[PDB]
């Protein structure tokens, strides 16, 4: 049903990333129809002599070559009839039936023209794919109150490391689903993804306040994720005095016509509770649509400024809140002190299942810390000094103890991704691999196993 291309442009796009580093080069790149395409392709590759890598790519968002499957074969997943949002009585609620390959901006503007639907948690770009984001978590301000996207999904079909198509939830082979939320393609390949919806908002609140002092700035953010009157959405990021550093909070409060009346006095109420410096709260009035694709319209003005197929740098550390205070002092004022954003939010624990793939810091209330830094375009040294300033950081969080763990993580050598882990969930993650992928043919560019 599909087809092999070695196409130049083909073979180009399988052997780079955003990341701008890692360039392992495939043999070909599978353009499948369906489901069973790729459950032929992984089959042969896992039935063949030599065992040839097989490796997904949704968008191509990776940082250091997750989705590159070296002299091996690239599943391009990009997009054909689509399924309808569903209701259930059973379940409560609405679903969708996604191809593990869609990009979350096309399942948006899908279930809204079909009743007004929509998922509840997000990623701040949504030109990623659905499988992508599932095998790493898929985080945004909503995951405080919803969990990250791999706690918003019913069910998937997944084509093992042995060309096996598998439906899974958490009442059919539960071992497999589990293990391939956070499971960093390690264990199949999503081909289909039941997707929880609720009915989506029409419109968004879109506030943010200055803070010069971190301790108000962090307990603010604890109190707002522990919210009954709340905001939808809580971020942050890190700003430098020049417009010292300043930190600015970031929510939402989404509405619709019913809500509508009650939208002014409710944002009034929660923002009378905070401690934010008086004078800069700015606020925006906009369709739901158009917030959730406020990192697109970004986009565009870097691509229009040649400033967006640059490298990428990125480092993502999920940080326990005991610690936080000594990453400020540490790290924005003493390794950054003196191009990109530095994002930094709690969220809630509990809402991520612990029976997933993904790795958290062992505490209830952590945060994302995300330095989103580019390279200056065609300056080499640029993303030296970057990658310099991110080892300083690790350097940083591993010689006072601070339990951070990397979200999306780079980790290359066996005993950093048993420290990674730990004891308990690696030998989880290693026998999971052992009976759905034993010769290690999926997402090998990962860099955690071997033939
Ligand atoms: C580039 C980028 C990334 C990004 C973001 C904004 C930008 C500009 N904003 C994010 C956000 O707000 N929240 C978040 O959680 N992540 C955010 N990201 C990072 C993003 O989630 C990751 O890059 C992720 O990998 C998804 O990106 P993408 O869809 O492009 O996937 P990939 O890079 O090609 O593949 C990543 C790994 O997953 C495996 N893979 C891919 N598709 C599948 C399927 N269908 N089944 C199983 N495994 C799959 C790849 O092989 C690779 O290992
Ligand atoms: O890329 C992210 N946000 C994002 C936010 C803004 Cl305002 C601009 C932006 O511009 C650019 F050019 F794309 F960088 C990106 N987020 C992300 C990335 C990886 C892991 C986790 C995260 C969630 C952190 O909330």
């Amino acid at each position: 049903g599909g087809r092999l291309s070695v196409d130049a442009s083909d073979i180009a796009e399988a052997s780079r990333d955003f990341g701008g580093v890692a360039r392992a080069e495939p043999m070909a790149v599978f353009h499948p129809r369906a489901a069973g395409d790729v459950a032929g392709l992984v089959g042969a590759a896992f039935r063949s002599a030599r065992g040839f890598r097989v490796s997904a790519r949704g968008h191509g968002h990776s940082i250091s070559g997750q989705a590159q499957a070296a002299g091996g074969v690239v599943v391009d997943m990009s997009r054909v009839a689509r399924a309808l949002p569903v209701h259930s009585a059973a379940l409560g609620g609405h679903y969708v039936d996604v191809w593990g390959g869609e990009l979350w901006v096309d399942v948006l503007n899908w279930t809204l023209s079909h009743g007004g639907l929509a998922p509840r948690s997000w990623t701040d770009y949504l030109y990623l794919s659905v499988g992508g984001t599932l095998s790493n978590a898929g985080i945004s301000g909503q995951a405080f109150h919803h969990g990250p996207q791999i706690s918003n999904v019913y069910e998937l079909d997944v084509v093992t490391g042995k060309g096996e198509v598998v439906t899974c939830s958490e009442t059919e082979n539960p071992d497999l689903f589990f293990g391939v939320l956070g499971g960093l393609g390690q264990f199949g390949i999503i081909t289909r993804a039941r997707i929880a919806l609720e009915r989506a908002p029409k419109r968004v609140r879109w506030i943010r306040a200055l803070y010069s002092n971190f301790s108000e700035f962090t307990a603010d953010q604890e109190r707002l994720i522990s919210l009954g009157r709340r905001f939808d959405y809580v971020e942050g990021f890190v700003v430098a005095a020049e417009g010292s550093v300043l930190y600015c909070l970031e929510v939402t409060k989404n509405y619709d016509d019913e809500t509508a009346g009650s939208v002014d006095q409710d944002v009034d109420t929660l923002l009378g509770e905070l401690n934010f410096l008086p004078g800069t709260v700015f606020t925006t009035d906009l369709p739901y649509v158009d917030f959730l694709d406020r990192v697109h319209k970004a986009e565009l003005k870097l691509r229009a400024k040649g400033m967006w197929e640059v490298p990428h740098p990125w480092l993502n550390l999920f940080v326990p809140a005991s610690r936080i205070a000594d990453f400020d002092r540490g790290v924005f004022r003493g390794v950054l002190g003196g191009g990109g954003p530095v994002l930094i939010y709690p969220m809630n624990k509990h809402k991520w299942d612990p029976r997933s793939s993904a790795v958290t810091p062992d505490e209830e209330v952590f945060y994302l810390v995300a330095f989103l830094r580019s390279a200056l375009p065609g300056a080499p040294e640029s993303l030296e000094a970057l990658a310099r300033q991110n080892q300083r950081i690790l350097d940083f969080c591993a010689g006072t103890g601070i339990g951070a763990k990397q979200y999306l993580p780079g980790h290359k050598a066996r005993h950093e991704w048993a420290e990674h882990f730990g004891a308990a969930r690696w030998d989880r993650f290693a026998r999971l691999k052992a009976e759905f992928d034993p010769r290690a043919i999926l997402a090998a560019g990962q860099g955690i196993f071997r033939p």
